[PDB]
């Protein structure tokens, strides 16, 4: 369930092609292994 996306520059990818509708661009808001959406 990992998403690998780092080289991508012209072939413009994104992590694991979901955004909008998942915005999977938050991964949870997990700081780090543990953390939450607590965020400070």
């Amino acid at each position: 369930t990992y998403h690998v996306d780092a080289n991508d520059h012209d072939q413009s990818r994104k992590s694991q092609q979901y955004d909008l509708n998942a915005l999977h661009k938050t991964t949870k808001s997990q700081r780090h292994l543990g953390g939450s959406q607590q965020l400070l």
